[PDB]
């Protein structure tokens, strides 16, 4: 059976990036959308880069959200996002900042503790485009580059 929440998960066609900080590689901003858990975006990791990064993701219309989830890079650590930022708009220009918070991380606070889906809710807020920021994340350099494997959405 379901899982509560779970139809409200909505298609990665809906869901455009349209903008980012950076990118490396073939590590595109329309990989963090695209539906495919093996395909990443990446931002750059040269030596003026930093945190934080942001990838702006824009919906196909206005929604009421309460989530999101963040499925880190599957096989390898580098960019995972230990603290983050969400803020919604409906124009891409007036933000709303909905929350800040941390992904777990294991006793070391040095490898996430949920390789999978990582949720991230928040109270309903209407809104067609949503920026997540990171602000602290780990790789062979630690706090200098993001990377997300997939960044599912949930609202009606
Ligand atoms: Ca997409
Ligand atoms: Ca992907």
């Amino acid at each position: 059976y379901k899982k509560a929440g779970s139809e409200f998960a909505l298609d990665s066609s809906k869901l455009e990036a349209i903008y980012a900080t950076s990118e490396a590689d073939r590590d595109y901003k329309e990989n963090a959308v695209d539906g495919d858990e093996n395909t990443i975006w990446h931002s750059a990791y040269q030596a003026a880069d930093k945190l934080p990064v942001s990838i702006t993701i824009k919906l196909d219309k206005a929604y009421d959200l309460n989530q999101i989830d963040y499925l880190p890079r599957q096989n390898s650590r580098n960019g995972h996002v230990t603290e983050y930022k969400i803020e919604t708009s409906l124009d891409n220009e007036n933000w709303t900042e909905v929350r800040t918070g941390n992904l777990e991380v294991n006793e070391a606070g040095n490898a996430l503790a949920n390789r999978g889906y990582n949720p991230i809710r928040f109270n309903t807020i209407n809104a067609q485009y949503l920026r997540f920021t990171a602000l602290k994340t780990l790789g062979d350099t630690n706090n200098k580059y993001a990377s997300a494997a997939e960044l599912v959405f949930y609202g009606k």
